[PDB]
């Protein structure tokens, strides 16, 4: 029942693979909603096409800037910010999906994925969904981050949707 959804990543525009993502519409339904509107881009705006902006090798991929391309923008189908849903869900280990913020009650379309257990952003920012397949992609993807974030090849969303 619960939507997954994929994205194509390319690197430097050659194709890298696929990695598909299960959201946990039961759980955080808002917000497994709006990463899916998002990535169908079925509102008119989305992922499609947008980079990730900042990659810590051992910590998290962060992307869904897809109005500044680098950490400042982005918004929700909902508005500009919208409200934590819940914290039920805990960053427990690589793989995790998780709502990137400003304070409380900020969210818009930035997300990162973890590549690290993350248990000290517990009750700070909203899980909503997990790694389903090719998480040796997401793996991939950090070789071309470094410490400060920066990457030295642009990561990018060639193509994005639902499959179920």
């Amino acid at each position: 029942v619960n939507p997954t959804v994929f994205f194509d990543i390319a690197v430097d525009g050659e194709p890298l693979g696929r990695v598909s993502f299960e959201l946990f519409a039961d759980k955080v339904p808002k917000t497994a909603e709006n990463f899916r509107a998002l990535s169908t881009g079925e509102k008119g705006f989305g992922y499609k096409g947008s980079c990730f902006h900042r990659i810590i090798p051992g910590f998290m991929c962060q992307g869904g800037d897809f109005t500044r391309h680098n950490g400042t923008g982005g918004k929700s189908i909902y508005g500009e910010k919208f409200e934590d849903e819940n914290f039920i869900l805990k960053h427990t280990g690589p793989g995790i999906l998780s709502m990137a913020n400003a304070g409380p009650n900020t969210n818009g379309s930035q997300f990162f994925i973890c590549t690290a257990k993350t248990e000290w952003l517990d009750g700070k920012h909203v899980v909503f969904g997990k790694v389903k397949e090719g998480m040796n992609i997401v793996e991939a993807m950090e070789r071309f981050g470094s410490r400060n974030g920066k990457t030295s090849k642009k990561i990018t969303i060639a193509d994005c949707g639902q499959l179920e």
